[PDB]
């Protein structure tokens, strides 16, 4: 079997034999499409066997040793220890390459072309919350760089028996906090109330401003989470300015610079590690069209296009148009005034079709969620809009999981 | 399954499908891969490509019979016994059936309310059906036509209609509208290497000159029509200007925008579609409604290998154009895009944009799930090619399947047909 994918403003076709390799579901059935469902639907020993087999077949063929007298005995000696122990242990090269592959696997993410350039920190002899506090901070340090921003991922232990998870229980490592008013208005990030209510009651003194930065709040071997701040030196910021308009940087805007998702699961060769902190760094977009735009979120179009003196009477005049693109110019002016890495959706998706007809051909396809690569604004001109992609789930893979307040059970009467 | 639930993350409306459980094709996706943004993922069809067995027609019609039966509160009713022996003889006699006005009328507008990936479908049961089944000359479907593409204008004030030319017989007496829309512009290969007029019709465009066409040689030079009737030769017609309805494009605040010579016109007509009801298959059914202005305002005229006028509105609108992080095209995608509206409103010529047109889209699907058990849409073709995000069907989670009847892509005839 091959699949063909067509580019039908190039005409460029590809052909995809990688989807052979696939396993888990993508939601679909063969009469129903759930491309656009955002999230459709611990192992025991002869569960992971086969898993593990996979991995690592997978990561000696990498290094063309299948086959190899080292191949075999690390089967043998990974047998042994799920025998042993119901659970066996990476070794540091496969952690590695494991992590590595997570990320070039993520079909919704359209800065793979970086994938093997991840910096990856093994945190797995980690103990206790201050201990993940530690890793992180260093972390932080290390991704940000003063503005010139490095991928990272920092590793904590693995899954055990499900009661002992260690969690970052943010969803990202720097986020605003949010809080609701009682007249019902929202200050600060609309999306972080939930969490930022956990914080509160967990003793956080809230500041309550409009762009305070949340407290970790770290899970350490299945224990009650407990709350850090990170030390306002490593939390690199920048004030949103706009290059024709002087009256924007009276709107007070600011945004962080290190994207940091610390929610997910990394799932390599059957073993879960339900804390994986990974960072890069900005598409402009995502700050400029979701977090400021969105109406759940920031929802500064009114105010931008009120200070344009845009017609907001009628939708036909698309102020709300003209203000979003006014909003992103902002902010990768910001950002590259202050030296702060960040790319702008143009130049990121085409790099993606670079490092998709690149995947191509060394590796026989690309996974892709066209639903989520193509960017949230001025779709169309970018050179994504016009390439059809076969979606499909490769591991190692990152994975949702459940929100740990939905599911920890607390120790401390 | 039992249920499919698609949830708004904006509103956080749940809907819950049953519909799909009525889908008849395949989508072309399976557990392990999908296949959403494949423009052509499936050549799961019905039936055999021309004259099938009575076992194969039967079955399609008995379901649609059904389905129309169904529909208006009989089933099992004596027209509905009748019918269907009426079209068992009828296979028997001539291996195809001929449907009545009435299901004809409900097959179209059904065709319409499937279309997952349509995002204007909440005007669906308001269709006028223009029955050209008699015809038999492309001298008669060009009338036929003339008269669709006046009653649709309406002096602007457009009204959605399909005229349904007769249905394909053994494959080799086929009718077909050759152009891919009833109203388009030329394109022109230049001698340099580039192109004059619409890139997107240079090859019909080359057809018609070698077929006799003398070619203005414009930019917005309308098309001839190249109608096939009966599956003989196709003939060239002119549709009569003053049937053609055009808007100038000019801006509300850029003064010099008039100057850049822009026009698009008024009437969106797919012509090149098939049509399948119960078995049935119409090759030449055009179709027309009115446009969302990111269709003409973001593709037509900012798509690279269509018209790709960004630079040149940029140039007068005076933006860095150095490197993209400027944003100098999202920028003039913005402002061409007011001049469009702007100019179909100023000449009381229908449009619709695309917050409205979404916004329609999410309070059908609304009334779809709570009439139908389900709306099939299909994410990809419903969010609109700029500003995404911004429209609430952007933050809808969607369910597409197919449904018949459905309106269905169908090989170009030039690709296909032996001249005589
Ligand atoms: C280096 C610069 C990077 C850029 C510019 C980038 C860009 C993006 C964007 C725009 C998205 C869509 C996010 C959204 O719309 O909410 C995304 C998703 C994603 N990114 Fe990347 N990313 C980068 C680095 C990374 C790294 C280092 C990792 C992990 C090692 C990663 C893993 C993911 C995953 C797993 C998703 C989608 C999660 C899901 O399934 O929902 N990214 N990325
Ligand atoms: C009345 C106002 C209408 C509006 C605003 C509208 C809008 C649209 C738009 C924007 C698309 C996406 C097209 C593209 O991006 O190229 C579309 C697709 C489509 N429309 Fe509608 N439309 C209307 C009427 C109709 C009618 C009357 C029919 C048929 C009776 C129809 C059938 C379809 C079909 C079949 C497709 C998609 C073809 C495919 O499956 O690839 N539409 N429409
Ligand atoms: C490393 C990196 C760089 C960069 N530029 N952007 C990202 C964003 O990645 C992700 C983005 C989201 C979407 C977040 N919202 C959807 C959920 F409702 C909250 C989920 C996820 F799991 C991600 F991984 C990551
Ligand atoms: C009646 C009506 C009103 C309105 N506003 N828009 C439409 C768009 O219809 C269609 C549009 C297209 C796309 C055309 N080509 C560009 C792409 F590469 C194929 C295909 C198709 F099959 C359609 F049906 C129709
Ligand atoms: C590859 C991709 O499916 C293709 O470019 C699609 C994307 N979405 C679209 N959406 C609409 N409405 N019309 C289109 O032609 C397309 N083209
Ligand atoms: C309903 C729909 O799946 C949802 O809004 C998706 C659409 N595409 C997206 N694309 C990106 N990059 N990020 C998102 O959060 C979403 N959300
Ligand atoms: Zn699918």
């Amino acid at each position: 079997r091959f699949l063909k994918v067509k580019n039908w403003e190039t005409e460029v076709v590809l052909t995809d034999t990688l989807h052979l390799k696939s396993t888990l579901e993508t939601g679909c059935t063969e009469y129903i499409c759930m491309g656009s469902i955002m999230h459709p639907s611990v192992a025991t020993k002869d569960q992971l066997f086969p898993l593990a087999k996979e991995f690592i077949d997978q990561y000696y063929s990498s290094i063309k040793r299948f086959g190899s007298k080292a191949h075999m005995e690390r089967l043998e000696e990974v047998n042994k220890e799920i025998d042993t122990t119901s659970t066996y242990q990476l070794k540091d090269t496969e952690l590695i390459y494991g992590a590595k592959h997570a990320w070039r696997n993520a079909s919704r993410c359209v800065g793979r072309i970086q994938w093997s350039k991840l910096q990856v920190f093994d945190a797995r002899d980690c103990t206790t919350a201050h201990g993940m506090f530690n890793y992180i901070c260093n972390h932080v340090k290390y991704a940000t760089n003063k503005g010139n921003l490095r991928s990272a991922i920092t590793i904590f232990p693995q899954r055990t028996d499900g009661k002992h998870d260690f969690r970052v229980w943010n969803s990202q490592l720097i986020r605003y906090a949010g809080y609701k008013q009682p007249d019902g208005s929202t200050l600060g990030d609309p999306a972080n109330v939930q969490f930022t209510e956990i914080c509160i009651q967990q003793g956080w003194k809230p500041p309550r401003g409009r762009f305070d930065v949340l407290p970790l709040l770290l899970q350490a071997n299945g224990n009650d989470p407990e709350l850090f701040q990170i030390p306002p030196e490593l939390v690199l910021e920048v004030p949103i300015r706009h290059p024709k308009f002087e009256w924007f940087k009276d709107l007070g805007l600011k945004w962080y610079g290190l994207p940091a998702v610390s929610n997910m699961l990394l799932e390599i060769g059957g073993l879960e590690f339900s804390a994986c902190p990974f960072s890069g760094w900005y598409m402009g977009t995502e700050i400029g069209v979701r977090d400021y735009c969105d109406n759940s979120r920031y929802n500064i179009l009114e105010e931008v296009a009120k200070k344009m003196n845009l017609d907001m009477r009628k939708t036909s005049s698309l102020w709300k148009d003209q203000a979003l693109v006014e909003i992103n110019i902002a902010v990768l002016y910001s950002f590259q005034s202050d030296k702060v890495t960040i790319v702008d959706h143009h130049s990121a998706t085409e790099s993606f079709i670079k490092h998709m007809e690149n995947e191509y051909r060394c590796r026989g396809g690309c996974p892709a969620d066209w639903v989520w690569i193509v960017p949230p604004m001025s779709g169309s001109i970018t050179p994504v809009f016009h390439q059809e992609m076969l979606n499909y789930r490769l591991t190692p893979s990152f994975e949702y999981q459940p929100d740990p307040w939905n599911t920890h059970v607390w120790k401390l009467v």
